[PDB]
């Protein structure tokens, strides 16, 4: 029972023991296949190893639901190097490759062990009959729902195709379901259980937001004399990402940093399908050490810094973006740059998209959630107190008694006066 898990852990990867006992607590509940489980912890090996382990353990194949296509390839190629039979069904996947795999799942004792899928492909009318041949033949081991908060209409990243998966679990009661996420919002948590129709009750496994290696400091653009210098000075003490709003803002900073010595390259949807995949592969190979990107770039362990030039659309989103730093456990720095003009620029767009929705559909409780998400982040910088403690109130996590890992922990007087300095700078 417990013996099989440890023997299959060190064999494939090379791990003496689990990172946290909560990882074993989650894994054992999945291995059991008795209940439906909810996993909520930061990205990396930890959370993935909770579905990757019982899949090989139990006899059958897994259906992993992840929306990111580029993320799917990053996790299938790393899995293949660990010697596992893994497949990935996406929209870009050709019909010749499709029939090779479509006939594989319908055949006796299929060759592939792990199957990656996007919500658009799984819920589709075309693939719909293929899973029924595994539904009846008992080959459907588990149902994996990565990035679970996209079915919320209260969450920072609502993806509509996530709603189709809702009744899918209630339709297929034969296999247990695992809901994986990082966004620990109580309204979103409750929504995940209801919208996905998860088997009541759900064994919830949650990990704290705080990370010792991360330093969260808030800088203010409205009071900095040389902002481009202040940015490269932070950048020099270090791979790493510099997030911002527009495709032209990152294009500006990619060359504005490069000239100062610290080489940086831009990333967004504006770059070609071949260019996007190239600069992403040129990032891992440290020829692109510093990467300037938008919301589009969402894995590497060595992420020394996550600086936000422009204020993020949501408080939940900022946590997801900044929390990509120091996956290895090594020290990293997460800086947020504030300006009431940049603030207003987003607030105006947020109010413009919401008003366009009301002009077509009408008023909704979900329409208010988007606005309230940004307001939760505008307070994060404009308010006095510890940065890690502000994360704790938003998601509901425990109060982390921090020291030398936050701006308030380093100087609760210098940043304090900087707030009073911001108000007088208006007129
Ligand atoms: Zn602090």
């Amino acid at each position: 029972p417990e013996r099989r898990v440890r023997s299959t852990l060190k064999k494939v990867f090379g791990f003496d023991s689990f990172k946290t006992p909560l990882q074993e607590s989650a894994t054992m509940a999945v291995v059991k296949g008795n209940k439906d489980v909810f996993v909520c912890m930061p990205t990396g090996a930890g959370k993935s190893l909770c579905y990757q382990l019982p899949a090989l353990l139990a006899k059958g194949i897994t259906i992993v639901v992840s929306p990111l296509i580029a993320l799917i390839q990053d996790q299938v190629d790393h899995l293949l190097t660990l010697k596992v039979r893994v497949s990935s069904l996406n929209s870009k996947l050709s019909a010749q490759e499709r029939k090779e795999l479509l006939a594989d799942l319908e055949r006796e004792k299929p060759q592939t062990k792990i199957l990656y899928i996007t919500p658009e492909m799984a819920a589709s009318s075309s693939f719909q009959p293929t899973l029924n041949s595994l539904v009846s033949r008992h080959l459907l081991s588990y149902l994996v729902v990565d990035e679970a908060h996209c079915v919320s209409q209260w969450g920072h990243d609502f993806r509509p195709d996530y709603l189709r998966l809702g009744a899918l679990r209630s339709r297929l009661g034969h296999a247990p379901c695992v809901a994986l996420t990082a966004t620990a919002t109580p309204q979103v948590q409750e929504d995940v259980f209801a919208a996905l129709h998860l088997k009541k009750p759900v064994a919830i496994f949650k990990t704290p937001c705080f990370r010792a290696n991360l330093f969260y400091d808030v800088q203010f653009k409205e009071l900095i004399s040389d902002p481009y210098g202040n940015l490269k000075d932070f950048c020099l003490k270090a791979c790493g990402i510099v997030y911002c709003r527009t495709r032209e803002a990152c294009e500006q900073l990619a060359i504005e940093l490069s000239c100062r010595g610290v080489n940086a390259k831009a990333y967004h949807a504006g770059l070609k399908a071949s260019e996007r995949t190239l600069v992403q592969n040129d990032w891992m190979e440290e020829k692109v050490p510093v990467i300037v990107a938008t919301i589009s770039f969402g894995d590497k362990a060595n992420v020394r810094f996550v600086a936000h030039w422009n204020i993020a659309k949501s408080m939940a989103g900022y946590y997801q973006e900044s929390g990509r730093a120091g996956r290895d456990g090594k020290p990293s720095w997460c800086r947020l740059y504030y300006s009431r003009n940049d603030r207003d620029q987003v607030s105006f767009l947020i109010r413009k998209e919401v008003a366009k929705l009301q002009e077509k559909r009408g008023n909704k409780a979900s329409d208010k959630a988007t606005i309230m998400a940004f307001d939760a982040l505008v307070t994060f910088c404009e308010e006095l107190g510890c940065r890690h403690a502000a994360i704790a109130k938003y998601f509901g996590d425990a109060l982390p008694a921090c020291a030398k890992g936050c701006d308030h922990c380093q100087n609760p007087t210098a940043v304090r006066r900087r707030l009073e300095a911001l108000e007088r700078s208006s007129s």
